[PDB]
């Protein structure tokens, strides 16, 4: 099983792997919430962008279907962490995202990570 029991670790540790994201996306499907996964996954790309005009471009990117109000994939953002990302949109740096990210982080963390660790998709693989 053993991999699977590293996920269980804490959230930063099931990010880094491979299947824990894949398992935990899958669980997150079951209650409607993968595009927090998905969303964190992007600024992650982000921020291993090199080029500039490549960094604004997909900085953009982010914006229009993660946090524009009615995106297709629209995450819970605050007024407050909405407009700041949208504001740091004009002079993009590898910055314009944490807060963010640091939010939707903060939902997995405490809601949904805990759920997955409860649900038979995890629990399934340690036994």
């Amino acid at each position: 099983s053993e991999e699977a029991l590293k996920w269980g670790e804490s959230l930063e540790k099931l990010l880094v792997h491979k299947y824990g994201l894949a398992v935990f996306q899958a669980f997150l499907r079951t209650e409607f919430s993968e595009e927090n996964l998905e969303f964190w996954l992007a600024c992650e790309d982000f921020k291993k962008v090199k080029s500039q005009s490549k960094m604004a471009s997909k900085a953009k990117k982010i914006f229009a279907e993660y946090i524009a109000i009615q995106a297709c994939k629209e995450v819970n953002l605050d007024s407050y962490t909405r407009e700041h990302t949208k504001d740091n949109l004009q002079s993009v740096t590898r910055g314009c995202f944490d807060l963010a990210q640091k939010r939707i982080f903060g939902l997995m963390e405490k809601d949904s990570y805990p759920r997955f660790l409860r649900s038979d998709l995890y629990l399934d693989l340690i036994n």
